[PDB]
């Protein structure tokens, strides 16, 4: 077939409806569910899957305690049919590692998993299901990589990558990936000052990805990345409605060129859709911890340090705990637009319910319509008491 | 390939033949069996498939506690092989929502659920694994759809729909769908005076949909679709042989342009072939409950207030329970006749057996014969005691 | 595609290899395996796979005490991958029902199973995954078929069935289907007095059956049939080589045109290769109950009433139970002959060891080789002692 | 399609990256997992897949007491997708048995099992899924083969045999392959004194198998086949660097032509690459047991009875369990060269942990980078613990 161009404008985004949910949590209290963390959602021509980062082990298994542990051997991506739950019988293994990126160029998908030791880390690229290109710790200091889906245009596919401390200056580069050879890397440039877990789309005007600075920043860095070219540029949300968490409280001026203060060695993967008047941004809705998510539309957040609210859409209630989020489209999808989505993950367990010894997640997921629909809240909906 | 188009008449009924049936709940009792409600069956040109309203567990998981609840965010339209149970490894899951229905124009499948709180639901209309429109709340109270499969002609796919009060006056509206798009909607016109959960099947002469009128009527309402003009009209079945549930005994005069009175405020969904000389009225034989289950050839039974049945057939034992009933047919079936088929919803667990504190279902399903076969009866088949 | 004819002779069979075997008890103690009976073994052009009828429970379920009964609403032919378990998530339901056969006639299988009540059974039959005919019960009294597949010429695939008494003269018929139509049936004609359970076999000479006679005698009838002309002969195996089970010792003159006579109202059903110098029969080791199974080298058995065996290969031990025993042949496989193949039922379970309250089985199943191969015995392998 | 014929040399190999890894104790301590041992990985032209032998039942299942045993009618070849764990649900059965080889030619693949008792096994050769070809035991001594993958070229796949004693002299044959038929085969010849369990690749140069001499040995023999002559030459890896397990240490002088001595009738599957200056060789770290596992770049290992290594890996640890290992490679992969590939078994209960009654193992695979690539190490990951 033929490679994926980028050749449409997002949808206008008036409010989000249901895409998908895998209730996997409720439905692992009595099936052979693996335990997760890291999930994303990413589209193929002819398909649409589930993916994350699988611990190895089953939730009602006795190998789910310990698994607040972000990196063991015992890790790997799997992808498995939309709103299912990621079964022991049904999830497909893309590659072996405790951290990822994937997408389809249009041909074929590439999918990344890093693996090894803190100091001794290394990515193998796979395309077309088998593994073509290797790229070795350049910092010795887990490299790392988005932990959602990456996005292609004629091919070229951009990853972005950091490697080093997560609380201070890191070594971030942008990879140009086709087939799964490397074209090209290029260190990070412009004024974000720490990247990391890059949540990424693709429209007619470039890519844009909008990270986390798990070092000084609360407002979120973003990189443009113009996938022709292979250049890109950085700086962070201007406006001061801030998206990271934890985080202070919104300030009346944001900033554009350096993290806006308040909170250190923290974060969390989060996304937003930078579309001038037809701006989105996700958040948690608690300024303390992954719990609630909304969607709020703020005109030209990405250039405006006085930008606001006009329109809003809870996805999460407070009371209900959520975690990472991150952007993906369907880039096949029929239409003169492309229809902006993203996923939420819901975790549970430790450490904030540590009556478990597990920590794992559901998924919920929403896409734009261009009518302003009613909005429910989605939970993930299992019972803690249950498990024990 | 091409649209399906309605070119056929319905083969004569001269009995009913086992078709399919998944013993859902018996297997459920020792397999990873989703908890189900609200089936039916629908056909692609190359496959018939189960759907139902998964609850988002399993029947012996600790969260089939409480399923007897209509709503929740953990609900999701699935499809699973015919005659397959519905297990958490073998559904695939069509959308999410509380409400559905589907239906193959003969290119792709269309799928709709609607989902959100009582004031503030909204449909999303699939195409091709896709989500292409939506709709929101119009009444602000249960936006709601079939339950059962919907039908298409040239690509025109029309649907009804409700939204409002279950009893008394309601806003019922026909959307008329091609490859997910909204060609026309109207509001509902004719003498049916309330309805919901319209069951429908084609045929050369248009569509007929029979539904349920949950205010004051015992009589089904029927709605007849015309998708080339897509226009529409309704009434009741005339026949005094009454299929709603609960409802009076049979009365020798029916009522053709009003509810027949003397139950309000309840009923169940259910169908009907409407043909002539070869009409058949499905309905429980119950007139207190859901329990029973048989066919009866009532001629002319639209038309005639007079009529009465002239042969039937039991399906369920009225000391079995029944549920939910409606109509589908493979349009795709070689032959110069469509043979009609129907599926009977076999509920168990709560309300009736308030033993388990779950409410589950299985299917079972038939397709008319020419020939006039002998009759066995098709129950649930579990043990209730079993799952205590 | 092409319908098959059957052009080949059968290859010479001088000993029989191991070919597939589910394990299906041993896997079931642990893993959601279905309870099953009479099950057989059929080729599709481009995959072979094991048929049987389910009860609609498993076996660790609650469900499967009382699956000793053969005719339940609960049963369905069921099909899955060669050599895997018949699992509830990987079972394929082919039809409703409990009797069955089905065959691949080049283009699309068939299949057929009869449902009902003792005195009022029906039979559906399949074509393509659809329903395209039926069957009422013409003698009121258990509407039969063979129990392993049935074989196609052209289009052309016999089928034997039996209505009626099985202690005493019934009510046998042999269909004629193309495209699950029913071109012809024929009235049992020949010198075989009771027909149950045939197993048959295609070459380029024909259709060859073997069957039981559950009357009075205990060698084998047989019926031969022409699928182009549509017509049947039918005799016993001539050869004192007696194959039914139970039975009497092997006498040295055999019956040819009547029952060989010892034992009443009982058997098993089972099958033979007949083809002159190349013929082949199996049976229980056992002349008393369900237990061992052997072939035997007997020339010219159909004909010669004082033919002996020459060669034989021990297949299940003694000290093993087994059961029924049909055949089957890849007749899409390579080459210029079409190799023997059988399946021999190994029951588990009531009523031999009543020590669980269910009856299931597993499945071993051998083909012939023009090697001279060493011999095996193939056990279920369970430990019932595990079950308690 | 065509045939694939082998025209490229191996990648240069600088490192091992991880390629595959299923976790199957750590997953089946929760899950349906079969017990298996005796793994492979073998490519189709589309797909790559996990192989081994299952022993017919679960790792929970009461059955799996005793799996310590080799031979049994229970076992049989699997395959199942990469890096999922050997599930009831989702592994494919390709032949009955308890010894096996399988290998994809370009157009289909063959696999052939052995099964029988010790002084009457036989192999079949399964072509294009169909059985095609038998032989019989030669030596009337456990007939047996490789354990991992064959190699083929323009349709021809090599495959060692060895039925005999395993502690002295035995008849070891190559066998020729081409869609299923015997072409050829060949009795040893060559200075191989003892040939088990041979791990084969191929390149243009020919296909080199590494195999175990059970009798004297610790160094490994190898066979090198010539697939267009159809003849085949045999010696030893010259190298001290000694790879058999158990073994003495290593001497400064290996043996090309003879065993080197000090530990008899034992050892295990292995394998190397031979290939000049880019040689690597996979041994266990420990010379007493079954523990650890490493890769040693020793520069003409096969011809330098001096040569020692001058790079390393380490896969395993020596405090974690290991077992067989073998090679592998996608010979459909995309560039100009072979990239070289291994799996390592994982071997968890008994002997060595007798507090179960059971033995399994789960599989981890690596294949080479040009890239010096940071190392780790990959245990199995299962608690034994939490089996008791
Ligand atoms: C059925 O479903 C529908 C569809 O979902 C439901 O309708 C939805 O209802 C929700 C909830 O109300 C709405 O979300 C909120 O939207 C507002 C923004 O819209 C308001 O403000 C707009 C801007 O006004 C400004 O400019 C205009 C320009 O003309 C000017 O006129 C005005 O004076 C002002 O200067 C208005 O344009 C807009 O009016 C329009 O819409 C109205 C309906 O909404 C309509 O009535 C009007 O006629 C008109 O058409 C409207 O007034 C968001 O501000 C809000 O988000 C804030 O509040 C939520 C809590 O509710 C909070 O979680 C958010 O984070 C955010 O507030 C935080 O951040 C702010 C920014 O920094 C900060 O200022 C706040 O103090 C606050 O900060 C604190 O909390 C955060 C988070 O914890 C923390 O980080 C901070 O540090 C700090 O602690 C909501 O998103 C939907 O837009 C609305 N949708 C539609 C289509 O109507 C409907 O309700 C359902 N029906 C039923 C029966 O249930
Ligand atoms: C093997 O299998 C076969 C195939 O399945 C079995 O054969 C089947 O047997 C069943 C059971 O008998 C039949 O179903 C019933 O059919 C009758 C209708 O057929 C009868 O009436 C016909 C009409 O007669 C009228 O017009 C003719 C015109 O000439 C006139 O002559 C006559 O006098 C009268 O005016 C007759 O034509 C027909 O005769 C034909 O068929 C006969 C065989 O059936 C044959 O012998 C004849 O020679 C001739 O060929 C026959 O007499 C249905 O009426 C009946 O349904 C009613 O009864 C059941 C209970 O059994 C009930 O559940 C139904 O709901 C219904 O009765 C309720 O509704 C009525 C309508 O309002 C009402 O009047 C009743 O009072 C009753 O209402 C009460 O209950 C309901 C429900 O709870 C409640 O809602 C109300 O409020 C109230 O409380 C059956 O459907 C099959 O048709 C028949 N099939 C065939 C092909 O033969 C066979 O038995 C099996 N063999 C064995 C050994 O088991
Ligand atoms: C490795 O594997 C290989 C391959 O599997 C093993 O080799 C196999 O070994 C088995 C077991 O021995 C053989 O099966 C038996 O075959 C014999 C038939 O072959 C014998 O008889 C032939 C016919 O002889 C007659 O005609 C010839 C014409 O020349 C004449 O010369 C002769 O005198 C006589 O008149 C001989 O041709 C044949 O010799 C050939 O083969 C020999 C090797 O087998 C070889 O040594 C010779 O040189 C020559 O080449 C040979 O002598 C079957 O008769 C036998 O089946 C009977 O016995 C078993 C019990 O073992 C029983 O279960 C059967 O049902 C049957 O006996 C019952 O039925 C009879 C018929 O009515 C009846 O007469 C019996 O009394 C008995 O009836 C009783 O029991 C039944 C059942 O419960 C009951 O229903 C009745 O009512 C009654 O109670 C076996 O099938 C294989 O053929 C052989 N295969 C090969 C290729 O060699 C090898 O052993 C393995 N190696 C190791 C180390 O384990
Ligand atoms: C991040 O990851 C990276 C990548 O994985 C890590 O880097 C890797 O580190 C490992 C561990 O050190 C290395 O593996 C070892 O490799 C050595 C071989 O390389 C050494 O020797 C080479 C040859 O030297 C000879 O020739 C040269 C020619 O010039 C001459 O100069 C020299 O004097 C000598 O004559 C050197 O070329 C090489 O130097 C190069 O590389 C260096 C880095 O490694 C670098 O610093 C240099 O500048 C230069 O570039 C280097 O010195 C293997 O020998 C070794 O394997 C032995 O040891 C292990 C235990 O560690 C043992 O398990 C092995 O079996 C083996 O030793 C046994 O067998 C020997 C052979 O018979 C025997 O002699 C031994 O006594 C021993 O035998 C005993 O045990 C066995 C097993 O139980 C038993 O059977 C026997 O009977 C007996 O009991 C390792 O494989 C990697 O090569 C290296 N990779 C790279 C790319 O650098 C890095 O460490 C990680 N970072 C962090 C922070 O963790
Ligand atoms: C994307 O653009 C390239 C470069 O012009 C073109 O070759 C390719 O066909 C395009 N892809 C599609 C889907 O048309
Ligand atoms: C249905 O009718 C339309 C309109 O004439 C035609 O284009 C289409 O091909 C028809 N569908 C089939 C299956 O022939
Ligand atoms: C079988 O014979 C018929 C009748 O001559 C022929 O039309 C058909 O093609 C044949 N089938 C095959 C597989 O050749
Ligand atoms: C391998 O070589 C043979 C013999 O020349 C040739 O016919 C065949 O096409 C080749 N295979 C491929 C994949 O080209
Ligand atoms: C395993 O089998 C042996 C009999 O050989 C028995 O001694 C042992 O107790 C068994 N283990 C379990 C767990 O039943
Ligand atoms: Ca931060
Ligand atoms: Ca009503
Ligand atoms: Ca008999
Ligand atoms: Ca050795």
């Amino acid at each position: 077939r033929n490679f994926n161009n980028l050749t449409k404008g997002l949808c206008t985004i008036n409010s989000w409806h249901i895409y998908g949910k895998d209730n996997a949590v409720r439905i692992g209290e009595s099936s052979d569910v693996l335990v997760t963390r890291e999930p994303y959602v990413s589209c193929d021509p002819d398909e649409c899957r589930f993916y994350a980062l699988s611990q190895g082990t089953t939730i009602r298994g006795k190998h789910s305690n310990g698994t607040i542990h972000d990196r063991s051997q015992y890790r790997a991506l799997i992808s498995w049919p939309l709103s299912s739950p990621p079964t022991v019988y049904n999830s497909r293994v893309e590659c072996i590692g405790w951290s990822s990126t994937s997408c389809h160029d249009g041909k074929s998908r590439m999918s990344i998993c890093i693996s090894g030791p803190n100091n001794n880390a290394s990515a193998v690229v796979w395309y077309n299901r088998r593994p073509v290109a290797e790229i070795n710790t350049w910092a010795r200091n887990i490299l790392r990589t988005q932990e959602s889906e990456c996005v292609c245009h004629n091919g070229v596919c951009p990853v972005v990558f950091t490697d080093g401390s997560a609380t201070g200056p890191a070594d971030t580069r942008i990879y140009y990936f086709k087939e799964g050879k490397i074209l090209k890397w290029e260190s990070l440039t412009g004024t974000a000052k720490h990247i990391e877990e890059c949540s990424c789309y693709g429209e007619r005007t470039g890519i844009t990805c909008t990270c986390r600075d798990n070092w000084q920043g609360s407002n979120r860095p973003v990189i443009q990345i113009d996938p022709v070219a292979m250049t890109h540029t950085s700086q962070y949300i201007c406006s001061p409605v801030l998206t990271d968490n934890p985080r202070p409280n919104d300030p009346n001026i944001g900033k554009c060129n350096d993290p806006y203060p308040g909170n250190n060695n923290n974060g969390v993967k989060g996304f937003s859709y930078l579309d001038g008047a037809n701006t989105w941004l996700g958040r948690t809705i608690s300024t303390a911890s992954r719990s609630g998510y909304e969607m709020l539309k703020v005109p030209n957040a990405l250039t405006d340090d006085r930008s606001k609210p006009i329109q809003g859409q809870t996805i999460v209630l407070n009371a209900d705990w959520s975690g990472y989020s991150g952007s993906f489209m369907d880039y096949w999808a029929e239409g003169d637009c492309y229809r902006a989505c993203f996923y939420v993950e819901l975790i549970r367990g430790r450490p904030k319910e540590d009556k478990v010894w597990w920590t794992s997640n559901s998924i919920v997921s929403m896409c734009s319509s261009t009518e302003f629909l009613g909005q429910w809240n989605w939970p993930d909906g299992a019972k803690i008491e249950y498990f024990l």
